[PDB]
């Protein structure tokens, strides 16, 4: 059994993050983004995963030979030449999907967390005996997204309609159960499976969703990286809450490496993820936020609604809020404000950022 993630390019959006790192390769909850699908698609059989990306494999060579050896899995590239859409890179790597087992293949969005149910996804694929399989979740505005209406009882998809006019409340979750037939309706050409593949499969009465069970978010922008590790956070105190950690310093759901340490005095939470090798000193005030590999937060200072690069270093009583991105090997001097900062890698912070709503909303005239 086979499966490919819709990768994408290095990650405009997710800028100064991806500066360093492309996205798949970005921490989410204290380990690589791609490994929470990888590691998921192994959970259920998967021995060959494929990445349809689009820059250049070497950069994440070294990440994935590691996890091959330590998942027992296989990690191949297939890099596009061309922008092929979303069904392209399906026919790019057509020989890699069909190893004549004729068993079908995955398609993960790589930009999508959930829980992945893929074995439940898996028997339900087999019982209905259609051709293609997706999830699907509801959300406030299917508008933004691709709904999917779908007949009860059988699971049926009737159309999939993308930038709708409310036609329904169940949208393309971006995880695709194809069987091998999949890929005789689609050319080596740039096509999109959202407008063309779903609507043939839908007409042809073979197409079948499943409501996804549990969270769901696209981290496409920062603003979701901090909703979705919430959600994460919050799945998993339900499934395994031993994970998480407690204590009179803690409030709410904290996830923290093992390798990290944390001083006396602390008030972490809710919603952290504190990385591996990071030193969290005295009387620090951590919530809402990520704490990336190998960062000191020195003593008082006070992080909220942010996101700390790798190996960056918050000073003495330093204020971090509202949605401040550092990058790789931030500097930021003690006793600094920062409101939406969004720096580069390798810089140093000596003077405030002030880049708050009202001052936003503010300067638009
Ligand atoms: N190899 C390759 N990958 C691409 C390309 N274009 C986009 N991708 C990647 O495929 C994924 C889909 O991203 P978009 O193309 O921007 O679509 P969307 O607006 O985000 O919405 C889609 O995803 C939602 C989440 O499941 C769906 O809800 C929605 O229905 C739709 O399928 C992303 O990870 C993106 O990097 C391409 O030309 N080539």
């Amino acid at each position: 059994m086979k499966a490919l993630i819709l990768v994408g390019g290095f990650g405009t959006r997710l800028r100064p993050l991806t500066l360093s790192f492309p996205k798949p390769l970005v921490d989410f909850a204290n380990k690589p983004m791609i490994l929470h699908q990888i590691e998921a698609l192994k959970a259920v059989g998967v021995d060959e995963v494929v990445l349809a990306i689009n820059y250049q494999p070497e950069v994440m060579l070294n990440f994935l030979k590691d996890f091959e050896t330590k998942l027992e899995i296989k990690i191949t590239c297939s890099q596009e030449t061309e922008p092929l859409g979303t069904a392209g890179p399906l026919a790019l790597a057509r020989d890699k999907l069909l190893d004549g087992s004729g068993e079908p293949f995955f398609v993960l969005n790589s930009d999508v967390i959930s829980e992945y149910p893929l074995k439940e996804m898996l028997e339900f694929h087999k019982s209905h005996g259609g051709e293609a399989s997706i999830m699907v979740t509801k959300v406030d505005e299917p508008s933004k997204y691709g709904v999917v209406v779908m007949e009860e009882s059988t699971g049926r998809v009737e159309k999939f309609v993308e930038k709708p006019l409310y036609v329904g409340n169940k949208i393309n979750a971006g995880i695709y159960l194809l069987n091998p037939s999949v890929l005789d309706k689609i050319e080596l050409r740039p096509t999109s499976i959202e407008k063309e593949t779903f609507p043939k499969i839908a007409a042809a009465q073979g197409l079948y969703a499943m409501v996804l069970p549990g969270f769901w978010m696209d981290i496409g922008q920062p603003r979701d990286y901090i909703t979705g590790l919430r959600l994460y956070l919050d799945s998993l105190r339900k499934k395994s809450p031993a994970k998480l950690t407690s204590g009179p310093h803690i409030v709410g759901n904290v996830l923290v490496d093992e390798t990290a340490t944390i001083g006396e005095g602390c008030l972490i939470g809710p919603d952290v993820a504190i990385g591996p090798g990071c030193i969290v000193e005295s009387g620090v005030r951590l919530s809402r936020c990520t704490v990336m590999r190998g960062v000191r937060i020195k003593k008082h200072a006070c992080i909220s609604s942010s996101i700390i690069g790798w190996h960056s270093t918050v000073g003495q009583w330093a204020r971090i809020e509202n949605m401040t991105i550092l990058g790789e090997d931030v500097h930021v001097s003690d006793e600094i404000y920062s409101n939406g900062g969004v720096v580069l890698p390798h810089k140093e912070i000596k003077s405030n950022i002030l880049k708050p709503e009202i001052v936003m909303k503010l300067a638009a005239a």
